[PDB]
């Protein structure tokens, strides 16, 4: 069986991504190097912490490959700062408050939860090439062994 590849909206290229301390970046700024964008549901949860620390454990290998990592959730910069102060992630956390980046990658899903319908981030990750192409995607991500799988995919597509 086969499926259709992801098509990002043209506006995604320079969407300003809110980081900490009134600073920001863009996907455009990452051209020339591999990029891993991982979306997680909520700051300070066991799953978000484990996924982030797993990427921390592999950062030296990602760095060797010249790749950069960006974690993303809809939480505020303040929330990210707290999460950051407690776990110490060696990479930036994007505060996608207006869900612009989440919608671009189509990770916002509606699910029957807590006795009602809830819109939120479906844990997903994307690997982008130095040329800005989405090379591989992971949706409905299971945290265990995920960062390992992303690094393995990177190595398979690169050198
Ligand atoms: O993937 S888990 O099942 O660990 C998970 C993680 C964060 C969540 C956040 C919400 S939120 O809608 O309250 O932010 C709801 C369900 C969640 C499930």
């Amino acid at each position: 069986m086969t499926d259709a590849v992801l098509e990002l909206p043209a506006a995604t290229f320079d969407l300003p991504l809110s980081l900490s301390g009134g600073t920001q970046t863009t996907l455009r700024a990452h051209a020339g190097h591999w990029l891993v964008i991982y979306f997680y549901p909520k700051d300070s949860t066991p799953g978000a912490t484990t996924e982030g620390l797993d990427f921390n454990a592999l950062l030296p290998e990602f760095d060797k490959a010249g790749a950069k990592i960006l974690g993303v959730s809809r939480d505020s910069v303040k929330s990210h700062d707290n999460f950051c102060a407690k776990q110490g992630f060696a990479f930036p956390l994007v505060s996608d408050g207006d869900e612009a980046l989440c919608r671009a990658f189509d990770v916002i899903k509606e699910k029957n939860m807590y006795g009602k319908q809830v819109l939120g981030i479906e844990r997903s990750t994307f690997l982008l090439s130095p040329e800005g192409q989405v090379v591989q995607a992971w949706r409905k991500v299971k945290v265990a062994g995920h960062a390992d799988a992303v690094l393995a995919a990177l190595k398979a597509h690169a050198k």
